[PDB]
């Protein structure tokens, strides 16, 4: 039975298009992409329709990964469609949990991506007003945590 994950952050231009791209490369590498539906979403308005930040693009490229995602907001139907909704920080979590209450047949489990890190760096911090090394951190956190998540639910 096919499974589904939706990665989320504030804007869907930095962290979650990275997490989505990382997870997609993992499942493909493991020859299991047929068993997964994967996407990324924003809590916020700020970047609807835009491509990921240049910094995320170049970081991904450094690791041999490309994305074609356009920024989109999370919807009520997302809470019914996805098996897991994995978010980056405590604001995101709060926001998501509040929204899921107005959705009557909510099925998704809503959790911090960081909760799966074997290294226990629970928070994936918003790198918008930082530099290339902060993008790199976020990419490494993503790799650790997606690998652990897939071990546990594959
Ligand atoms: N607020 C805050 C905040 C506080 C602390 C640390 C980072 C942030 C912060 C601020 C952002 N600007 C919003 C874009 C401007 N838009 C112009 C078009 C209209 C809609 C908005 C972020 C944008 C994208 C992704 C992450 C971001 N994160
Ligand atoms: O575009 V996000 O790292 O809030």
């Amino acid at each position: 039975v096919t499974k589904s994950v939706l990665f989320v952050c504030l804007g869907n231009i930095c962290r979650s298009p990275i997490a989505e791209a990382v997870f997609r490369k993992l499942v493909t590498d493991q020859n299991i992409s047929d068993n997964w539906v994967i996407d990324s979403g924003a809590v916020s308005d700020y970047e609807v329709g835009r491509s990921p930040d240049p910094r995320a693009v170049s970081c991904l490229r450094n690791h041999g990964i490309n994305t074609a995602h356009k920024a989109r907001q999370v919807t009520k139907e997302d809470f019914v469609t996805f098996d897991y909704i994995l978010c980056m920080d405590e604001s995101n979590l709060r926001d998501l949990n509040r929204k899921s209450n107005q959705v009557k047949n909510c099925r998704a489990k809503i959790e911090l991506l960081g909760s799966y890190d074997p290294q226990k760096q629970l928070i994936i911090e918003d790198p918008y007003y930082g530099n290339d090394a902060d993008f790199e951190t976020v990419y490494q956190q993503c790799v650790r945590c997606c690998r652990a998540f897939l071990e546990k639910v594959r």
